């Protein structure tokens, strides 16, 4: 299959997500309605269910509304059972309807739907070429007191109808009851409840093994996705643990959310992208799109900045969605913003690098300010808004043009107002210009592109617009870029050299098989090369011209660059490609009377690459924590870590240059073979 199929769970750059709140879509289906004060028809009140369902989103698939606006990719809400109960905050009915307070991960939502309409919404889905991909929040449960058992649910857990759990009398500390983050440090936002909603200790090995089992159900139902919640407020060394075992069973893009309010880097955000083991929302992407083409508190130049920076924080940039609003920010949208403003984000958007993602509504222009009003229900399912134009036009460009979604992003030209990148990939190319003063047009001369010779037109056919233009060996002739313009210029041709345009996962362990997308590999299986080793024959599982699937190799656990050596041709490397020694297993390392000095923080290393292979630099374990669990000068830390396996490790303390060990030998650990672990040791 072609990296372009939908049989590819494990690539979505070629993909364009379609974000939908189920229950604010379609009603495909009265009957599975809830009843009462938690149901309303007319959907006025947003913070009730409105019955939107599975075969709500059936019926669209089957009529080609998705299939016609261009969208490959479905991310729905939470499939799991939610808490039945209704929450009264300050006089106001809230309902689960948003998917986000479950009770039951072994089972679906049944006001969505049973396991026989869920199974037939992945196989239309699939029919028709389209993924789906499903949110989970394995951070927590639902809203409940500690002191009150009555409110909402308790917070309990069931495990398929059997009660493992709640908040209240929690003996086997299934829960934190550390209270709720004041979101003041990293360490308070995971160890402490986010919000009211009961945090789970994933340190506990039921709770550990509940979402390995979990999350196992939902892949074999044929998801090709997840969106995790919160990954800022889970520990990264469960999730990374987490997600290796989602890899060695059946490996589907992942992505997580962290947020951030700028295009501004955050470190701990960069780390979790690079080290996590899944890729990220771009709220950084987010915050440039919406200051300069919503509201006009930046310029052209914080975009094609927030473009360089990303590139060089994240590892793979290409596997981060993007996109222009969402549920939990203010619809795009607005009273004040314009039609053209919001039609050139999804431009820009859609021809940028990453996962284009589009918040359901985007393309009626639905407006709504703050949760829930930027919930509201589909209003319309007209194929006629010109937003809707423009992501028909462009969304199929992500299929057939590699450069958009592979390629590399430099800038051609710029200003205030205007912008003009270009994505290359191979031979192929495709240019972006983007005008976004609407009362005045600009006058663009010396503009240089890779477009061969030969004159071009705008992929958009000038609704946004746009222009078409001739070039000279990439010396585009003088024109005149209208107000509130933007056109797409293209050239796309066959590749002849094997050339990686993704890989991924890009993380897992021996005997695992990950996917090689890309353009000249070749029909004639080739080899495969993990830094020095060539892997060569049966280890190859498939190979064709744009995508190759490999067995991950028995070589040292490390840090790795993947070639691909095409009929004696040598491709490009793949970076940052993480082999793990095995199967992972989370242990917390708890170091008392680890006292420091002013800015001197403790951090861990060890005989595994995980623990970083003895380095003290960026690929030791750190810093540690001292707050939460446990408070200083004991310091402690949960990462991932090969199961059963003998580990010696030291702790050392680091402010500027000034590394200090631990004296003493080494410390010793065996670790599980399964599940989790806690080894306390004292400072040497
Ligand atoms: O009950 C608190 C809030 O829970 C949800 O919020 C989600 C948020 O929308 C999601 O993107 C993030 O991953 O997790 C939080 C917590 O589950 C509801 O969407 C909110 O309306 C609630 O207020
Ligand atoms: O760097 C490889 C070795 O690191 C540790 O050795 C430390 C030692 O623990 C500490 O007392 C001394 O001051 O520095 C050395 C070197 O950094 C491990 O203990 C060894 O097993 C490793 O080979
Ligand atoms: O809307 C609720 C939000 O609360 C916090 O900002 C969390 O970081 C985020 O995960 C969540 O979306
Ligand atoms: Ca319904
Ligand atoms: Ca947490």
């Amino acid at each position: 299959d072609p990296d372009t199929a939908v049989t590819n769970k494990q690539s979505f750059s070629t993909d364009v997500i379609y974000q939908v709140f189920t229950d604010r879509f379609l009603d495909g289906n009265p009957s599975n309605n809830p009843t009462g004060a938690a149901y309303d028809a007319t959907c006025s009140n947003l913070k009730l269910y409105c019955g939107g369902d599975w075969q709500g989103l059936i019926n669209k698939i089957n009529d080609n509304y998705f299939s016609d606006l261009g969208v490959t990719a479905l991310w729905i809400s939470q499939p799991v059972e939610n808490i039945f109960a209704t929450i009264n905050y300050s006089g106001v009915t809230n309902t689960a309807y948003h998917g986000y307070w479950a009770r039951d991960f072994k089972k679906t939502n049944p006001y969505f739907g049973t396991m026989a309409d869920f199974q037939n919404l992945i196989t239309t889905a699939h029919a028709k070429g389209i993924k789906i991909v499903i949110d989970f929040a394995p951070n927590h449960t639902s809203p409940a007191m500690e002191t009150d058992t009555s409110f909402a649910e308790n917070g309990r857990l069931y495990d398929n109808g059997t009660l493992v759990g709640g908040y209240t009398n929690d003996t086997n500390g299934y829960f934190h009851h550390n209270g709720g983050s004041d979101f003041s440090s990293l360490e308070n936002g995971i160890y402490k409840n986010l919000y009211d909603l009961a945090d789970f200790n994933h340190n506990n090995a039921t709770i550990d093994k509940y979402f390995k089992d979990a999350i196992k159900l939902w892949l074999d139902m044929g998801v090709d996705g997840i969106r995790v919640a919160a990954v800022k407020h889970m520990p990264l060394g469960w999730q990374k643990s987490w997600m290796s075992s989602i890899y060695a069973h059946k490996p589907v893009f992942t992505f997580g959310e962290w947020f951030l309010g700028s295009a501004a880097s955050d470190a701990d955000n960069t780390d979790f992208a690079n080290k996590s083991g899944m890729s990220l929302l771009d709220f950084r992407f987010n915050s440039a799109v919406r200051n300069v083409f919503r509201d006009n508190t930046s310029n052209m130049y914080a975009l094609d900045s927030m473009i360089n920076s990303t590139a060089t924080d994240y590892n793979q940039v290409n596997d981060q969605v993007t996109f222009i609003d969402n549920h939990d920010m203010d619809r795009f949208k607005t009273s004040a913003v314009n039609n053209r403003r919001l039609e050139q984000a999804l431009a820009f958007t859609l021809t940028s690098r990453g996962v284009p993602a589009i918040y359901y509504g985007t393309e009626q222009y639905l407006t709504g300010n703050g949760d829930p009003d930027n919930r509201a229900k589909m209003p319309s399912f007209s194929k006629s808004t010109t937003a809707f134009n423009v992501i028909s036009k462009l969304a199929p460009l992500r299929k057939s043009n590699p450069a958009i979604a592979y390629g590399s992003t430099q800038q051609r030209w710029i200003n205030n107002d205007v912008y003009v990148y270009e994505r290359k990939f191979g031979k192929s190319v495709a240019v972006v210009a983007v005008n976004r003063n609407l009362s005045t047009s600009a006058s663009i001369t010396g503009l240089s592109t890779s477009l061969p010779t030969g004159s071009y037109t705008d992929v958009l056919g000038g609704v946004l617009n746009g222009n078409n233009i001739t070039s000279t060996n990439g010396s585009i002739n003088n024109f005149t870029l209208a107000a509130g313009a933007t056109a797409v210029w293209q050239y796309t041709t066959a590749e002849t050299t094997p050339t990686i345009g993704h890989v991924g996962p890009v993380m897992g362990k021996p005997g695992n098989v990950v996917t090689i997308d890309g353009r000249g590999f070749g029909s004639t299986k080739g080899t495969v090369y993990f830094g020095t080793t060539a892997v060569t024959g049966a280890a190859i599982t498939s190979w064709e011209d744009t995508q190759i699937k490999v067995t991950i190799p028995s070589v040292a656990a490390g840090n790795y660059a993947v070639k691909v050596a095409a009929s004696g041709v040598n491709s490009n490397a793949y970076n940052n490609f993480t082999i793990l020694t095995g199967d992972q297993v989370t242990v917390r390392f708890v170091v008392n009377n680890a006292s420091t000095t002013l800015g001197q923080n403790l951090y861990l290393t060890g005989n595994v690459a995980e623990l970083g292979n003895w380095s003290t630099g960026s690929t030791a374990i750190g810093p540690a924590f001292n707050q939460v669990i446990h408070q200083y000068p004991t310091w402690y830390y949960d990462v991932s870590v090969p199961a059963g396996k003998q580990l010696e490790f030291k702790f050392f303390k680091k402010n500027g240059s000034t590394i200090t060990w631990e004296s003493g030998s080494n410390h010793t650990f065996t670790t599980p073979a399964s599940g989790t672990a806690t080894v306390t040791v004292n400072w040497q």
